């Protein structure tokens, strides 16, 4: 069990819909299309603009909002809401040198493997609890969609997301043998082997495209935005949902 | 079961155009000639013209308006939503050299190959959810088209896309003989062969037509484009849709 | 049983709101929808408004009584409320150098690990105690919620939080064998493996992304935000609840 979701539909994860708790989970998403009644929206970052309302919970609107909230006034993305970060590097070695009519065997093997994980949550947009307690504007739809679990989103959390690896592998099989008749024999290999994957969500794009240069661009990209600015709003990469009967958090698993 | 699907008919894939189900999983892509409501687009990047109404979904229409939106004030293309980077370099190398009347043999072989995947998702234009809960207008169709499997595209992703791959083969096949009578005999054989396929889409064209310098052209066509300008908007490269009966996500197989 | 709670879910943590005892231990944080008095609230800080009044207690309410708060007039961030760390260096040696038809076997083993834990409370927001002894407005609400457990965060902790974790093991496995008939033998194997997990919350951007270089990105994001800003607010990291019927302190276990 979970408090937040990982962003998979951006289409439909917006604030304020409505969903079931099956589709949710399986990731149908299937809308529940009643009326709601008007929500009220914060931001975690300081803006003039940190509390709006939207009558129609939608898309659009959640990024209409968020964009006259971060182009308002008194806006400051120096501070972020949480950074984490993993790294495991590990390198295998392997050296024989075995000798012995003369003969030799020298084999190297070495097995280099860097991956990295990181995330960073620039601000998230949260949805105040209802007033009458229900978020349908009729009152009457939550007993109409009994057995369908109705579930609302209640939190997007705008971030930047960065995975890598790369792993490299080296073998070498050097092998000599001599009857000194003047029989020789040499038998040279050597295999390498080399690979390195990368998965940025958001972010700046010039700092984005530079982590094709090794363990080098994900060593700038990450310091070059820590602040988030209003032409680089970040992505929306969680969210977190409840339930709209009883207003509860849902925990999804 | 995928959400993303690679356009594959470019004609075709524009936000708002209802389909079959089955048409669109075999590349078929049959209309549903019915009357739609009027449909709100939003845009991913940060801009004034951010949300959108478009009254008749066709390409023309979509494509007048990412125009609009990203030639109005506030625009910014500075971030982008994913990139997604994939390398795998291999080299293999053997030697034999033989040697024993006399006679040698001194074999060579070499085998190089970079294999290169890129993707760049500079932004999607989403489609809201109809507010009546169907897309169709006269709201009979949706029971007209019991059978036909409607489903609507509600999200188009404007990227680059990237692949090149690169094969080197080299033999070397040195052979001597002698009998010092004076009998001697040689023989030299050098094979070299090379390959480079490169299949870009989208991107700067002066940066994409360089890519033919080995893989140097395919390492600043890359770092050139990370901010998407209004001069290069972007090529939809994937898209998603969703059914029109119950307003869920469809998954493709 | 403690005192202050650590924050774990930010949307239901603001002062003012009435949860169950039970759903506040199990995280499931179910709101009890009543009318509530207007709330008074005081800052920690030095500010003209330090004491705010809320009619209706909210998260957007309480968000924006902060960055007025913090925006006004004679504010001082100069002074913290509360800075723990710790820190814990640990690591391990070990060498063996057996020697002996001749034979030796050089062993090195390293494993060295630094933890280090570092909150910081830059302020709190606390709730006034009611004037008529009830926080419900009808104050028959009190006796509505028999068996429900009514408790209401009264107090709202803003700070940072970080914890490093570095691991580092290193192998060395050198072996060598000779019988000078000149059979030789030689094993090399040498093992590296490293970890970095970081987990910040809250604090400057530039400085939590800069964590990512070892142990003095973690050494720089605590000594450059000693003094919290008005542009850095803080993150809610702790909050307080206390019981409805009694108002006395309300202990979770
Ligand atoms: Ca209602
Ligand atoms: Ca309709
Ligand atoms: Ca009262």
């Amino acid at each position: 069990t979970s408090d937040q979701i990982v962003v998979t539909v951006p289409q439909k994860t917006f604030i304020g819909g409505v969903y079931n708790s099956t589709t949710l989970d399986n990731l149908d998403y299937t809308p529940i299309s009643y009326p709601l009644d008007p929500i009220t929206v914060s931001y975690s970052f300081p803006s003039d603009f940190i509390v709006d309302t939207i009558e129609r919970p939608s898309l659009s609107s959640m990024r209409a909002s968020v964009f006259k909230a971060m182009r308002a006034a008194n806006f400051s993305g120096e501070q972020s809401l949480a950074f984490d970060y993993n790294i495991k590097q590990f390198s295998y070695y392997s050296e024989l040198k075995i000798a012995f009519i003369s003969g030799s065997n020298n084999k190297i093997k070495r097995t280099t493997g860097v991956f990295a994980k990181f995330t960073q949550k620039n601000f998230t947009i949260d949805m105040d609890l209802p007033a009458d307690g229900n978020i349908f504007k009729n009152n009457s739809d939550l007993a109409l969609t009994n057995g369908k679990n109705p579930v609302y989103i209640s939190s997007v959390t705008y971030g930047r997301l960065g995975i890598i690896s790369i792993e490299s592998n080296a073998s070498y099989n050097e092998v000599n043998f001599a009857l000194k008749l003047n029989i020789d024999s040499n038998s040279k290999k050597i295999l390498e082997e080399s690979d390195l994957s990368v998965y940025l969500v958001g972010g700046r794009g010039t700092d984005a495209v530079q982590v094709i240069k090794g363990f080098a661009g994900f060593s700038n990209f990450i310091v070059n935005g820590g602040q988030f600015t209003p032409e680089a709003p970040g992505v929306p990469i969680y969210f977190s949902a409840s339930h709209a009967s009883d207003n509860s958090v849902y925990y999804t698993t």
